Order: C-alpha cells, then structure tokens, then sequence
C-alpha cells in the first residue's frame, strides 16, 4: 500500500571537516554532501521525495552498537581544541575529528534511523539517506576509516529490536570493505551481511585477513556474511553484474529479508581515487532495481563514501531515480567478467556452497584524471502501463496506467498486414487485437509518452508474429522474447536480432546459441527452480543481448515467480516490454500489470532448494551458452 520515496538530509552534516593535512583523510570533505543534494535538486529529483526531517540519535540507540566507553570518550570532542583534537584522532585508523562531529555523527544515525521508521511504517517504499560521517567502517570501540558510529548497523538493531524483524539483508557496494558491520553481525543469522571491496590479496585498506571470501560468519551465524574481494582495481559493469547474478541475487532471494539496507559507497565507480574502478554511474541505477523486488521494495539507502565529485553526484542521481521507479539505462558493451573477478566469484560460491541452497550443487562430484559521458536523462512515462483487456472487461487500475482505441491509419496498417500476409483471416476481434498490439507498440517505442503494456490476445501466432515484426521495423535492433508455453512460435532467432528465452513443459534440445529452452519439472520444486534459472541464466543472457524491447508470452495453459521475472526484467529496454496474455485470466493479467506498473511485488517466502534434475539441466544451458554470453561465467574458464 506504501507509495513515496523518502530523501533525508540535512546541511548540518556538511559543519565538520578536516583542520590538519592529512592526506589519507583529505579526500572526505563536506562538498561530498552538498554536491550530491545539488544534483538531486538539478535533476528534479529531490522535489519529488519526501523530505523527513534529521533527529539524533539518542545514546540508548548509540549503544545498540557502541560501547559506553567509546561513547563517553567522542562526547568529549565537542569541548576540544585542534591539538586535543589531533591527539584524539591519532588514537584510530584513518580518521578525524572536529568539534561538531559528534554532533553529525549524532544526526547521520539518526537520520538512518528516520529512514527505517519511514519504510517500516509504511509511510514511504523506501528512501535514501545523504548523511555525513559515514558509519560502515566503525566498530564497537573504535572510529574507523572517516566513521564514527555504525548508522548502518544501528539500521539493522534498531529495526530488529522495534520491529521484531527476523531477517535484514545489508548490500555494502562501497568499494571499502565495512568491517565494523561484519563484526556486529558475524554469529548473528538474523542478519545477512554481503560486501564486495577492493582487496588486492589484503594490500588494499583495511588489509584484513577477515575481508576474504573465507570469512562466512562464526558460530549460528556460518554463512550469513558474504565477502567478495576485488583483487585487482578496474572492474567493470560486468564484473559488477556477475557479483550480482551469481553470488547475491540466488542468496538475497533465498535468504528472503523483510527489510534491505544498502550501504551505498559510490567509491566504486569510475573516476573514484580511493576504489579506481571503472563501473559507469549507470550501474547503481541496476544494483537498486535488481534489489527492489525484494522484501516488496522496503529498502533504506544509506550514503557511504564516495570521492569523486563528479561520479558521486552522477551515481546518487541514478539510484534515487530507481527507487523512484523511473526508467532504468541501457547498459551497452557488457560480456564476461575479467578472470581475477571470475576467481573471486568461484571461490565465494565454493565457500558458500555448504550453506545456501544456489550453490550446494558446487559441494559434490555427482552435482558438480579520467573522463566518461555524461548519463542520458531518465524520464518517468507519462502513463506507464497501457492495458487492452478483452472487449467488455473494465478493471481496477493504479493511477499510473490506462486503457488504450485504434485509429484509423493504424487501422489502415493492419489492413495492409492482412493484405498481405494473412489472406484468409477475417475474424474482427483477432484482428482487433492486431490493431491494440500495433498501437499499443508506437506509444511506447515512438515518445516517452507510455513505457510498457499488456494485451490479451486469442490466437498467438498472428499476434506474435505481427507484434515481433513491427518491433523490428520500428526500428528495435533487438529484442528478447520471453515465452511461457509449449509450442513452436513463428520466431526467428537465426540473424542476431532476437533472443528468445522458453520456460515450457515438453524437454527439448536447442541447437544454437540465441535460443535458451528450460524445461523445469512440476511440483513443489517448481519455484526456487525458476527463481534460479532467472537470476542464473536469463537475466544474464538478457542483460548481454541488451535489447531494445521485451515481448513477453503466456500461453492459455510458475505464475507464483511472474511478478519477480516482469519486475527485473525492467532492467532492459529502459523497461519498455509487451506482454501478451492468450486468453483471459483475472488474476494474471491484474499480477501483470501491477509489476509492469511498478508496484511492490509481493514477496516469495524463503525459498526450498530445487530439484538437483532442474539444476543440472540449468548447467547444461550455462555450458552450452557461456563460450557466446559470457556474463554467464561463474567460474574461470581453462586455459589452452
Ligand atoms: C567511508 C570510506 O569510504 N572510507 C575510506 C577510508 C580510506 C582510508 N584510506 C587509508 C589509506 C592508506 N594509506
Ligand atoms: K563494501
Ligand atoms: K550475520
Ligand atoms: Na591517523
Ligand atoms: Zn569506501
């Protein structure tokens, strides 16, 4: 029912700064903070989120996580001079101190905490939180790396103990590894903590032997703490993406938090001096879309580092524009990860594989300075869902999607298509829905007037074939086909402007690489086996052909995952997708819409493990597709 995004933020936080050389600290300054309002507000952003006051945090909340002896000693600050100041910071790693950070360490917790309330009682979906010091990096006793208290632990304990949540996911993608949260959680398995950070085989800050990918948790809480080191600098969107799909995703969906909280580092992009990683901007606009179909889309961003002014403003801007629901960027020129990226992933899974269902497969021989283009503009749909149900039915809509109406040049246009590729067809509602299918087409592909649509359709293959090629004639150079049915469609995947995905029931054999054909085997195993192949295989596939529509399919004859699949696969085609319904279902047709809207999806349960049949089938198919669509690989591959 929850609608909003909250943005929390507050001037104060910038009144700190650094009073001595330090050129370890000098990169965290206060324009970090007002930089990244000041494109929120340039790109309209700001203005439409709801803005919740900061608070601070009171010293019962500081010490959920903090001893009281750290405590008292940083409420001394305030009443230091620049040599006691000095003094005090030299006692911890890489930190500093100022007269009123106590005060903004105060109000950046408390702002996070504003956060959590605003989500958990539902008053917006979810909201970021632009707070200065960051927290990932503190420990109980101790100021780490420019942070003071843990705000995004305080996150995670206070929304356990107020809203007796049993299951908080933390995705920590700053490019620093944030091991004060991973020792606040590490036997915990209420919490499940992942981080990918620049690792460099422990030479890179803060040279821990803890950050490996061995470090799974201790005691109840073995295998709820993730790491995934970098261990060379420049990774790409690639490498970031198959950290998603392959390590992640199949945990966070199995996992099944009820609440996410995203410790959102930008010193992972490009130009950053302290990750010199190459992921564009862009890519946060995917890790927070990827992220929102779970826990139905309650997810607290909270600003950790993040040093380059430029790709900062740019990276804040492309997350707060996906948790508006705006249209995601395509991300062009995505293929394998690099082998260093690949090791890690391959190790991580090895390690994770005694205790997560994706990855138990892997446990038995039987199983097995710089300068980048600006963003392009992201632009809310004016309407974003057009619906064509059958002639008669009216249906409750969202605010935000509309019937279609066909016009008389589209009408010429299917008499022309009739004219000539259809002779003997004449039935004039199959024909109608030839008329909502072309009309349907040009609103979204001709303005950014409609983003995406359903029609319900009664005989596929003249549907199919006239949505397909009038999407490539548009022109779309490419378009992925998602099918959920057991027929042959009038499909051709032989010139590389097509990918066609099929879920069906009868196994087949597919002969060539532009064709992915899953053949899962009914029952209770049904679900986790498709979540699987989702997160696995489809959206890698997807995401590499990079298409410029999405047809999805559904023959008259799974439904529990189909609100998951229509909602990630918005990632492609700046979430421009069709869906054609045979047939009409109630239901199905309202799940459809209410995904392709935008809404929260609700969420699956903790998921089962899937029948080993439906794995191996699954690792037949990365097998056979990995060597063209290298987003595919999980492992390295071998060498000649
Ligand atoms: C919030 C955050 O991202 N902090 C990063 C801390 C950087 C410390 N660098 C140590 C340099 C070693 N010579
Ligand atoms: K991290
Ligand atoms: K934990
Ligand atoms: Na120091
Ligand atoms: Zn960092």
């Amino acid at each position: 029912a929850a609608s909003g995004s909250a943005l929390i933020f507050d001037e104060e936080m910038s009144r700190y700064k650094l009073l001595w050389t330090d050129p370890e600290c000098e990169i965290e300054v206060p324009e970090r903070l007002t930089v990244s309002y000041e494109a929120l507000r340039t790109h309209g952003l700001a203005q439409r989120c709801k803005a919740v006051p900061v608070r601070q945090a009171t010293e019962q909340e500081i010490l959920l996580a903090h001893s009281e002896e750290y405590l008292e000693a940083v409420k001394q600050t305030p009443g230091m001079n620049v040599e006691e100041l000095m003094a005090f910071s030299k006692k911890y790693n890489a930190v500093y101190f100022h007269q009123n950070i106590y005060h903004c360490a105060k109000l950046a917790a408390g702002a996070t905490l504003q956060l959590v309330d605003s989500v958990m009682k539902r008053e917006v979906r979810n909201g970021m939180a632009l707070v200065r010091p960051p927290g990932h990096h503190s420990q109980r006793s101790a100021a780490n790396g420019f942070c003071v208290f843990n705000n995004v632990a305080f996150a995670a304990l206070y929304a356990k103990k107020n809203y007796n949540l049993n299951r908080i996911l933390i995705v920590d993608w700053d490019v620093h590894h944030g091991q004060g949260i991973q020792y606040c959680f590490e036997e915990d398995p209420s919490v499940l903590y992942f981080s990918w950070h620049r690792y460099e085989h422990q030479s890179f800050w803060p040279n821990l032997p803890e950050s490996d990918y061995s470090s799974v948790g201790k005691g109840k809480g073995s295998g709820f703490n993730i790491n995934l080191p970098w261990n060379k600098v420049g990774m790409t969107n690639s490498d970031y993406l198959a950290a998603f799909f392959h390590v992640l995703l199949p945990v966070a969906y199995e996992f099944d938090p009820e609440l996410v909280i995203v410790s959102a580092g930008f010193d992972s992009a490009i130009g950053d001096p302290e990750g010199e990683m190459c992921a564009l901007p862009e890519i946060f606009a995917h890790l927070t879309h990827l992220l929102m179909p779970l826990a139905a889309g309650k997810m607290c961003v909270v600003l950790e580092g993040g040093f380059n002014l430029t790709s900062l403003g740019q990276s804040v801007c492309q997350t707060v524009h996906s948790l508006l629901g705006d249209p995601t960027p395509r991300i062009s020129g995505l293929g394998t990860a690099c082998d260093s990226a690949l090791e890690s992933i391959q190790n991580v899974r090895n390690v994770q594989s005694s205790y997560w269902s994706s990855f138990k497969h892997l446990a038995q021989s039987e199983t097995n300075d710089i300068v980048w283009p600006e963003p392009l503009k992201r632009m809310p749909a004016s309407v974003r869902t057009v619906v064509v149900p059958p002639p008669g039915v009216e249906l409750t809509l969202p605010k935000n999607c509309q019937h279609s109406d066909i016009s008389e040049s589209t009408a010429k246009e299917v008499q022309r298509i009739r004219d000539k590729h259809f002779h003997d067809l004449t039935d004039q509602n199959i024909l109608r829905s030839l008329g909502n299918i072309i009309s349907v087409l040009d609103r979204m592909m001709r303005s950014d007037e409609v983003c995406n649509g359903c029609v319900v359709v009664s005989d596929l293959s003249v549907s199919v074939q006239c949505a397909l090629q009038h999407a490539l004639t548009e022109p779309a150079e490419r378009v992925l086909v998602v099918y959920v049915g057991d027929g042959e469609l009038p499909v051709k995947t032989n010139d590389g402007k097509v990918f066609l995905v099929q879920i069906c029931t009868k196994e087949t054999e597919d002969k060539c690489v532009n064709r992915l054909t899953l053949c899962l085997r009914e029952g209770e195993s049904l679900t986790a086996g498709f979540m699987q192949a989702l997160l696995g295989l489809i959206l890698p596939v997807a995401y590499e052909f990079n298409p410029a529509l999405v047809l999805g399919i559904v023959e008259e004859t799974l439904m529990r995952v189909w609100g998951h699949m229509t909602c990630l696969i918005q990632g492609l085609a700046r979430g421009r997708m069709l869906t054609l319904l045979q047939g009409y279902d109630k239901d199905l047709l309202e799940l459809t819409v209410s995904a392709l809207s935008g809404a929260s999806i609700s969420p699956l349960g903790p998921l089962r493990a899937p029948k080993p049949e439906d794995v191996e089938m699954m690792e037949k198919q990365r097998q056979r597709l990995q060597e063209r669509w290298g987003l595919l690989r999980c492992t390295v591959s071998e060498s000649w």
